């Protein structure tokens, strides 16, 4: 399991702990207790401390856009749902799935031995149906998700979070492309963007965070737009800023560094399929 995976399981851990919690994930801890990189991330000046608790409110906050995205397809009708380099994402164990729901998770093969085997030894098993499709998604991934059972002519609920700013460029591209040849009229997906100018933020927050430790190879200009290109390729697709969904639930903090820059922020892209 990468240091990514770990680090956002551990801020839904201690998202958890606290008695305002926004979402409660009764599965994180124990998937980061069982890598070790997890007891440094369970152990974290102004601006030092305003980026740890930025860290946590964020994967609150995208944690609670996402889960609310699923659910409400739930409530439309929809019963199939892909969750795209879910990592230690518990959803398929948390949420609350009706009979005959399918949720399929994509990830490579050894993320996915990780969590199965890591909750088994805490007797945890899903009740919903859910299936592993072992795969790179830079590969050729949908027969992979065609033979574990993945019915194209039926509406399907995508997400892919914390995944794009990890693919190059040309990668997002083709994963979309392949995601809309998968997809039923009326299918949705929601996406967590690459910010617009933002491998910075991630320096000063490795700076702020290796003093507070102490105590993208893939950024592109040349990008595509999530919303825009999903616009123009069959879908209708509309962005809510990460810092704008923060204020709206009173979780942002703008002693952050860089807090002035929109840019430097994923957006949460919803889009739906025509």
């Amino acid at each position: 399991v990468g240091t990514t995976a770990v680090m956002v399981a551990a801020a839904r851990a201690a998202e958890t702990d606290r008695p305002d919690a926004l979402i409660r994930d009764p599965y994180a801890k124990l998937l980061v207790t069982n890598t070790g990189a997890g007891a440094l991330w369970e152990a974290m000046d102004a601006e030092a401390a305003a980026m740890v608790e930025h860290m946590r409110s964020y994967q609150a906050v995208r944690t609670n856009f996402f889960d609310t995205y699923f659910n409400n397809a739930v409530i439309d009708g929809i019963r199939q749902f892909v969750i795209l380099a879910s990592g230690l994402d518990s959803r398929a164990y948390r949420l609350d799935w009706p009979t005959g729901t399918t949720v399929y998770e994509i990830d490579q093969p050894k993320v996915l031995a990780y969590k199965s085997t890591t909750l088994a030894e805490h007797g945890v098993t899903p009740t919903a149906d859910r299936r592993e499709v072992p795969i790179d998604l830079r590969q050729d991934w949908p027969p992979a998700l065609r033979s574990a059972g993945f019915d194209p002519s039926a509406r399907t609920a995508w997400l892919a979070e914390g995944l794009l700013m990890y693919l190059p460029a040309t990668a997002q591209d083709g994963l979309f492309t392949e995601i809309g040849g998968l997809s039923a009229v009326g299918s949705r997906i929601a996406v967590e963007t690459s910010p617009l100018h933002g491998d910075e933020w991630r320096e000063q927050m490795q700076l702020r965070f290796r003093r507070v430790s102490d105590a993208l190879i893939y950024h592109d200009e040349n990008r595509a737009v999530v919303a825009d290109w999903l616009n123009r390729h069959g879908w209708r697709a509309t962005a809510q800023s990460a810092p704008d969904e923060m204020r709206r639930v009173g979780r942002w903090g703008d002693g952050v560094p860089m807090a002035d820059d929109k840019d430097a922020f994923a957006e949460f892209v919803t889009a739906h399929r025509l």
